């Protein structure tokens, strides 16, 4: 052990650490310094960006000694606090860069050091800054952290007033519509919001860590575990298996499907007798501490014999493959859509026919922030269980007879995160840390590393995809038949409702009047499928919006204009025979047009011999809501202060929750004349907030929407005075009137899609939008560049906007990560950041454009319809699309990695 007496923050610290400690260790732990966040733990992802001596450096790869006696050090608590925020930390709230905010902190810290090095730096500069330093994002698309940087660059220079950094009220006094900031902001740029890691460090002594014992097999029958090494380690207390679980040690798919062939209760919450993929939690570890935890971890022994493993659909769904669970096939659903007439003597007689075989893998996740989650027993009797979970009341049903609690026994509640994308609509470790604090009776807390959110987080689920067009030579879309298979890994949850999708979004955005497919699900031994942004639709509209520009090709037609053609119009009905309740996308298509023509333009142009240049386009379409007539609830309480909460338990991955609750709130309740300040969001919990629903489907401005709006019109009612104006609370409370209300809504005129033909009404709210992508391809690498992403969207109006723009952006870098670099196919070379191709920011284009062309909704509050997913619907597609215009090659199965787009080109 050393001293080592240095400055931290501008304080004189008299440090006693070991000289091969990590700083990200020391400032977290030993000073409590938790704004340091730490997500990927190897230097990567440079959410521990801290200032050394000037340097900025990854503290996650800095070791004591490498700190000079008499360092000084700076992290984010030393940037600024609240109501002392520095300029970069207000222009981060003013332009809306902290999403999920987990990377925000690193980010601040590492613009900091670029301002002290280079004052005017340029928007290439401060690219180039953040890739040099490895401050990556998964929420913003970057644009949004670049704007921010600018801003605080000039106050800082004296070429603008500090005050510019504050937000401006429009007064009309209308936050709806407007760039208001979100609540959460101030905390997430100042790193005073505790994710569930820094939760962790911040827990009472006599909380145990947490370490999973995980099968390094794909597949295998279980014969023993052997704990006796483990258990004389030091700091641990026990080992937990199958035997300590007190309920059925099976999660529920919950809402399988009748059709389904298995019964949805595959997923063990301890393997028992089997593994059913690399990285299945066998046993837990429970230790004083997560190092000691982990150590122990390694020196339990697991007795079992390998199985055979099926690491792709095709393999699984094999006629002759053994069922990975007994007594089940391997493919458990079919999904059939059948619209109109049949497509065979249609196909026979068509003007052109085309055909593709696509494939979208299994892309991860890959939020900045790794899966964590604690739990304890309450005073109350109670298990408590805190983690990443998007739906806490789902997630109850969905692990309570597993672990052996009653619903009333058991509360959930969603962390502040660091993103997710989708994987938290699955559970992950809640039915883990259930079991060891039942079991224990203590607070247990178990924090994934990198490599395990990579392997044993769910993933999308591939698909593989034969989809054919029939149409007229004027590019009149006649009939399409369709073949999906899906890989769901092992685990069946939402798997059929996956497939389904499929069945609802090929071919979506145009009207065709007879339709012939199939969707099969299967379960394999790759890594289990979990919602990815999207969930259905970025397999799917890949297919059918590659397979648009083929039928273009191959009639001679412009493929803008081919879509045109085809565009939703009053009288079309979608692939499940509903009406589209608004018809924007001839509008968009319309608009986009000119843009369209001037990018290819500039394409041809700017082409060289080495250097070849494209421009695609796609159209994305998706559900706002859970399938059928979905519901949410919301309860506008106004408290003795005169502020009014807003409950519900609508669950914030980072995409703004909180802001959602209150610029629907702050307009629902206008007639009373509350400020938006005065408005209070709940985070969800299952004993104390409503079931408002899972923030899936990009649902909650919708569902959730509808409801607050509901409940703060109810409030108003409440508080109403005879002869005009409103009573206060205190009015209220002296006439013994309720202050607290309930709204709820529901989507009644929705109906599910038919077990037989897929036909049915299953959103009444969708998202409408069209794609641009502008590439280069060097053609001598096979390297692609996205130099610009345009999306018009049709979102029916904006909540906020600084949200739904930084949604666009978000998706659309998620899109070129799964156009070009991304996957999770192999289990250890994936399971890294840089590995599995993570899109830094070099890869996202400075151009990202957005245009709105917002047509009200019908059912949407306010008009609005969500926003989530629709950028990732389709992007890729346009990407393969500008690839295919660039050098005439196409990539049918993604992505498109340089040597495959090298191997096509040579062909
Ligand atoms: S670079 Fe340190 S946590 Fe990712
Ligand atoms: S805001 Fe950057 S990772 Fe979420
Ligand atoms: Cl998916
Ligand atoms: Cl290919
Ligand atoms: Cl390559
Ligand atoms: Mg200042
Ligand atoms: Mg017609
Ligand atoms: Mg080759």
């Amino acid at each position: 052990m050393i001293q080592k007496v240095i400055t931290v923050n501008g304080i004189e610290q008299n440090l006693f650490v070991d000289a091969e400690a990590l700083l990200s260790d020391v400032l977290r732990q030993q000073l409590g310094l938790t704004g340091v966040k730490v997500g990927c733990e190897q230097g990567q992802c440079g959410a521990c960006s801290v200032i050394l001596d000037g340097k900025v450096v990854r503290a996650c790869v800095t070791k004591m000694k490498r700190v000079a006696d008499g360092a000084q050090i700076t992290t984010i608590e030393g940037v600024g606090q609240p109501e002392n925020l520095h300029p970069l930390q207000k222009a981060w709230v003013l332009h809306g860069g902290a999403q999920c905010g987990f990377c925000s902190p690193g980010f601040i810290v590492s613009a900091k050091g670029l301002l002290d090095t280079n004052a005017d730096p340029s928007r290439e500069d401060v690219r180039d800054w953040f890739q040099k330093h490895r401050n990556a994002c998964r929420c913003t698309g970057y644009k949004p952290l670049v704007d921010a940087v600018m801003d605080a660059a000039a106050v800082i220079n004296g070429k603008k007033p500090e005050t510019d950094l504050e937000f401006k009220m429009p007064a009309d006094g209308r936050i709806w519509g407007s760039k208001y900031p979100r609540p959460t902001a101030v905390a997430k740029v100042t790193g005073t919001l505790d994710y569930g890691a820094d939760l962790g460090l911040k827990m009472p002594a006599g909380t145990l860590h947490l370490a999973m014992v995980q099968a390094k097999v794909s597949h295998a029958n279980i014969k023993g575990i052997d704990t006796s090494e483990a258990l004389t380690m030091p700091g641990v207390h026990s080992v937990i298996t199958h035997k300590d679980v007190k309920g059925k040690n099976r999660i529920t798919g919950l809402i399988t499907f009748p059709t389904n062939k298995g019964d949805g209760w595959d997923r063990p919450i301890l393997c028992d007798e089997k593994v059913f993929q690399y990285g299945d939690c066998i046993a837990l570890v429970c230790a004083d501490s997560e190092a000691n935890a982990r150590a122990a971890a390694e020196k339990v022994k697991v007795d079992l014999e390998e199985l055979p493993a099926y690491m792709s659909g095709p393999a699984a769904a094999a006629e002759d493959a053994i069922e990975i669970h007994p007594g089940t096939p391997n493919v458990y659903f079919e999904q059939p859509i059948v619209k109109g007439e049949d497509t065979g003597p249609i196909f026979a007689s068509a003007d052109v026919t085309v055909e593709g075989d696509f494939y979208v893998g299994r892309q991860p996740h890959m939020p900045i922030e790794p899966d964590v989650a604690f739990a304890y027993m309450g005073d109350d009797g109670k298990c408590y269980i805190h983690s990443k979970s998007i739906g806490v009341h789902l997630h109850l049903y969905m692990i309570a007879p597993g672990v052996g609690l009653e619903p009333d026994q058991l509360v959930l509640v969603a962390n502040p995160m660091g993103g997710t994308f989708g994987y938290k609509f699955s559970p992950t470790s809640e039915a883990l840390v259930a079991v060891a604090a039942m079991a224990t009776g203590r607070p247990v807390h178990l924090r994934y590393n990198y490599q395990q959110q990579q392997q044993y987080t769910g993933k999308r689920s591939p698909w593989e995809m034969n989809v054919k067009f029939a149409a007229k030579k004027d590019g009149t879309l006649l009939a399409m038949e369709s073949d999906w298979l899906v890989d769901h890994g092992p685990y069946s949850e939402f798997g059929d409702l996956l497939t389904l999708r499929g069945a609802q979004f090929i071919g979506a955005g145009y009207n065709i009047p007879n339709i012939r497919g199939l969707g099969r699900t299967v379960a394999t031994n790759h890594v289990w499928g979990s919602a990815f942004r999207g969930y259905g639709a970025p397999q799917s509209m890949f297919a059918s919006e590659c397979l648009m520009d083929m039928l273009a090709e191959k009639l001679g037609m412009d493929p803008l204009e081919l879509r045109y053609k085809n565009a939703y119009r009053p009288g079309d009905t979608n692939p499940t025979g509903q009406e589209p309740e608004v018809f924007s996308l001839p509008d968009m298509i319309d608009q986009l047009r000119p843009k369209y023509q001037a990018a290819l333009e500039k394409a041809q142009k700017e082409s060289t011999a080495t250097h070849k240049k494209g421009v695609g386009i796609s159209i994305g379409v998706y559900g706002s809501g859970l399938d059928g007539p979905d519901a949410s609830e919301a309860w506008a309480e106004l408290n003795a202060d005169g502020t009014i909460t807003v409950h519900t338990a609508w669950e914030d991955h980072g995409q703004g929750a909180d802001i959602g609750c209150v610029g629907t709130a702050h307009e629902a309740l206008r007639p009373m004349g509350v400020a938006p300040e005065k408005i209070k969001f709940t985070w969800p919990n299952t004993a104390t907030t409503p079931n408002s629903g899972p923030s899936g489907g990009s649902r909650q401005q919708v569902m959730t929407g509808n409801a607050i709006r509901v409940a703060c019109e109810n409030l108003l009612k409440a508080c109403e005075k005879p002869g005009g104006g409103y009573y206060t609370y205190d009015e209220l409370k002296a006439a013994d009137k309720p202050t607290k209300i309930t709204g709820n809504w529901t989507a009644s005129g929705a109906t599910h899609c038919d077990a037989v033909t897929g036909l049915g009404k299953p959103f009444v709210v969708y998202m409408y939008g069209v794609f641009m992508a502008e590439v280069t391809v060097d053609v001598a690498t096979g390297q692609t560049t996205v130099d610009g992403m345009t999306l018009m969207a049709d979102l029916g109006s904006l909540c906020n906007q600084l949200a739904t723009d930084g949604q666009i952006y978000g998706g659309l870098a998620q899109g070129i990560g799964l156009a070009l670099s991304e996957d999770f196919e192999d289990i250890k070379k994936h399971a890294t950041l840089v590995g599995a191709g993570f899109p830094f920011i070099k890869q996202i284009p400075d151009k990202l454009d957005i245009v709105y062309v917002n047509h009200p909704r019908p059912d949407g509050p306010f008009g609005a319809s969500g926003v989530g997913e629709l950028p990732l619907t389709s992007p890729h597609a346009a990407i393969i699309n500008a690839i295919k215009s660039a050098t005439g090659v196409r990539i049918y199965r993604l992505p498109a990695y340089p040597e495959k787009v090298l191997e096509a080109l040579k062909a």
